[PDB]
């Protein structure tokens, strides 16, 4: 299914509309949106396309959580007519069920395009505490998208299914303890993780390692 010759994306919206909430010294509480960012994937080739939502595009509306599914909606559709058809994906697996009507109706110039849901915990939010994705996404001023390559070099020496698995490890341990987490994928004083790379640099038998502990993190919840 995942890894033939089928492109496929996952679309998370989940991070589109972002707020702060603040209760103020007259005891009222305001709702201000900070920037989001859709999340496109490819679990093949580890592509990531970052579709930066800056809080402008909200500007004058309201009930902007369900405007936001439908926003995603346009702009995965705008990724996809801007791409040769070669590239254009064969199905999108949408992380949650709200994208699936918005979607349907965006997308019926194409086809060939199968949309589907998923029970799948795939919480891309936890890139917002990745210092890389937190600060391009807080910073911006305007819509943006940014590529990514979220398997660093790990495909010089795993198969696309390893990394898959070894990123949502990642992902979901981020999500459930981003502190102890982080300490997990630092296991030495001196790990760093390369500029242009998104996880740390470390051998198979530390990367062993860091996936137990991040699944018995996820475990414990
Ligand atoms: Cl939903
Ligand atoms: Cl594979
Ligand atoms: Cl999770």
């Amino acid at each position: 299914e995942l890894f033939s010759n089928q492109i496929i994306w996952f679309v998370d919206d989940t991070n589109v509309y972002r707020v702060t909430i603040h209760k103020t010294f007259e005891g009222n509480l305001t709702t201000k949106p900070i920037n989001g960012a859709i999340f496109i994937f490819n679990p093949r080739t580890g592509q990531l396309f970052l579709k930066i939502i800056h809080t402008s595009v909200w500007a004058g509306q309201k009930r902007l959580g369900q405007l936001a599914k439908w926003k995603t909606a346009e702009e995965v559709a705008a990724l996809i007519r801007s791409l040769p058809v070669e590239e254009q994906p064969k199905q999108i697996i949408v992380t949650r069920k709200g994208m699936l009507d918005p979607l349907e109706v965006h997308l019926l110039d194409f086809p060939n395009i199968v949309i589907k849901g998923s029970e799948l915990q795939l919480p891309f939010q936890a890139c917002l505490k990745v210092e890389k994705f937190g600060d391009l996404i807080l910073k911006a001023t305007e819509p943006q998208m940014v590529l990514f390559n979220l398997y660093d070099d790990w495909l010089k020496t795993i198969s696309s299914y390893t990394a898959f698995s070894r990123l949502i490890l990642i992902l979901r341990a981020l999500h459930v303890n981003n502190d102890r987490a982080k300490v997990i994928l630092k296991p030495d004083k001196t790990t760093i993780t390369e500029p242009h790379h998104i996880w740390p640099t470390l051998t198979d038998e530390e990367w062993i390692k860091v996936e137990v502990q991040l699944k018995d993190l996820i475990l414990a919840d």
